[PDB]
Order: C-alpha cells, then structure tokens, then sequence
RNA sequence: GUUCGCGAAGUAACCCUUCGUGGACAUUUGGUCAAUUUGAAACAAUACAGAGAUGAUCAGCAGUUCCCCUGCAUAAGGAUGAACCGUUUUACAAAGAGAUUUA
C-alpha cells in the first residue's frame, strides 16, 4: 500500500490532465486513419 | 399667392371688373441606415463525464494571460472563475591516459 503510495506525486488534477491529453491523442490517431482510409478510396476530406 | 405700380379694354367719371406686363415679398429637405434565408446573439437538448492544494474531505486570498462572465462599481462573486500542472542538451573549457595519421 505505502510502497505504491509514495510513487505518485501529483494529485487528482494532474492525473486528470494526463488522461485528457492522451484521449486527445487517440482522437487524433482515429481522425487520421479516418483520413488515411478515405485516401485509400481517393476521396480527400479536409481536416477541421 | 399677397401686395405696389404701369399699360390696355370694359364699368365708369378717376372708380368696380378683366387681360397683359414690371417690381417686391417667399429660396435647396434627408441618408454611416434597402424589405426575413447567403456578413454573423447566446442558451437549451443528446452523448461523454461530473469540484486545487492531500493518503482523504473542505475554508480560502493571491500571482501571469493576445480568456473573460454577472455586477452601478476602484465592492464582491463566477469550482479559491477558467487557462497554469506539460515538453526540456552548446558562453563550454582545462589537465592526464591509450589507439590512429603525419612533418
Ligand atoms: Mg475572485
Ligand atoms: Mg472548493
Ligand atoms: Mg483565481
């Protein structure tokens, strides 16, 4: 319990940020391979 | 349209009427702006969650910003208002030791 406790220094807010940011990156990757597979159909859809 | 005056005609007896003409009086509004889709309100609803300092549950003041919102406000609130929490290499040298090349 303690040996696990010491190792995280931040507090709820920072961790919350780590998540939010990664979720943004999943959004990016997804939207990309959206556009990639649409290029494999040749139809070119512009990014927002 | 008024008035002054002239001329003409008629009525007349110096006038009443009609015609013509001269003169004066009176003298430049408004527009940054066309009448609903295509020159710009903002909320709400759906889904996703669902409140900083900590191991945890709360009071809070601040600080910076090419973010502001409510408020008459130089008051005070808006999660202590929100954003901050991340990515990170060179004024660069001196001494010593081994390998390589050359005068
Ligand atoms: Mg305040
Ligand atoms: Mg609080
Ligand atoms: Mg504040």
């Amino acid at each position: 319990e303690a040996r696990a406790r010491l190792l995280n220094t931040q507090g709820k807010k920072a961790t919350r940020k780590i998540r939010e940011r990664m979720l943004e990156e999943s959004k990016r990757i997804a939207e990309l391979q959206k556009r990639r597979e649409l290029k494999q159909a040749g139809i070119n859809v512009a990014i927002k």
